[PDB]
């Protein structure tokens, strides 16, 4: 009936990292209509990345939907894919560096929009001393959203390291920050299950700080209802995993292109009280 593509969705998902699961079943949902079969490969190792693009290549794939964390270690990789005629999409993260790799498309959202939106956001109510809380170091998405933080946050400005794979150093790291300097009022988490951490950290360090995140999991409707979250901004991955398959399949079966060299946006959008519930059934099945 129709052709049946194989497509490479490579990524730099951490082990545990649940917000690649909504990737995930966006991808599959695409490549459920599509007659894809999906390969999904992932290490949050960028040079162990870059030799599952080469694996993909080597494989003949029909397509590749690559993410570029650290583009110095995956852009030679994928201008490798390029040259040997495998059509790539970037998604979720080099939204600055995936029109050099000749990568066709991007699919996430402006990271530095979306920091430079959240440190006015966080002007606007009143806090005066953020911490921002990264999961991962050199990783340009996640540079790129606490830069923009620093750039239209009024206030002080503090950043703060973690290790996202261990999460109860996590959350002790954070809590010592907060009783180590109570003048911290505001905690921006870069992910939906760190934010969890800060909650509980926020306890633990009897500190009065608020918490406000980047992304949704299965719990974060109830914390913006409850008041646990200011706000969350949404990048809907599921559009991401979804839109790095479909978009792979307008092309190779009728050469079309979405964005006209510039990035597709798939956020930042703030989700608060006054919008929640919108979002929150989606949210809590785990598909957005
Ligand atoms: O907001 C997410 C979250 O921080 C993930 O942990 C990370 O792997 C993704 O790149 C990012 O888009």
């Amino acid at each position: 009936n129709t052709p049946h593509l194989t497509i490479a969705m490579i990524t730099h998902q951490q082990p545990g990292d649940t917000f690649w699961d909504i990737i995930r079943k966006g991808a599959l949902a695409a490549a459920a209509k599509d007659n894809v079969t999906l390969k999904y490969s992932n290490d949050p190792d960028s040079t162990k990345e870059a030799v599952l693009i080469q694996d993909a290549v080597n494989a003949k794939v029909d397509g590749i939907a690559v993410t570029i964390p650290d583009p110095p270690a995956l852009i030679p990789a994928i201008k490798q894919a390029v040259a040997a005629g495998i059509p790539v999409v970037a998604f979720n993260a080099g939204i600055d560096q995936w029109k050099e790799s000749g990568a066709l498309m991007y699919f996430g959202q402006d990271e530095t929009v979306a920091g430079q939106a959240a440190g006015a956001r966080a002007t606007s109510e009143g806090f005066k001393h953020v911490l921002c809380v990264l999961q991962a170091q050199g990783q340009v998405q996640l540079e790129s959203r606490c830069n923009g933080v620093q750039q239209t946050f009024k206030g002080q400005y503090t950043k703060l390291y973690v290790n996202g794979a261990d999460q109860p150093s996590v959350r002790t790291t954070i809590a010592a920050k907060l009783k180590q300097d109570p003048s911290i009022d505001l905690v921006i988490t870069l992910g939906a299950p760190i934010a969890q951490l800060a909650i509980q950290a926020v306890k633990d360090a009897g500190s009065n700080a608020k918490i406000a995140t980047f992304d949704f999991n299965t719990q974060v409707p109830a914390e913006i209802e409850n008041g646990q979250l200011q706000w969350a901004i949404d990048q809907q991955p599921y559009v991401e995993g979804y839109e790095a398959v479909d978009s792979l399949w307008l092309y190779i079966t009728n050469g079309d292109t979405i964005g006209g060299g510039e990035a597709v946006k798939t956020g930042p959008f703030f989700v608060d009280k006054s919008n929640v519930a919108a979002v929150a059934k989606f949210a809590e099945r785990g598909t957005r």
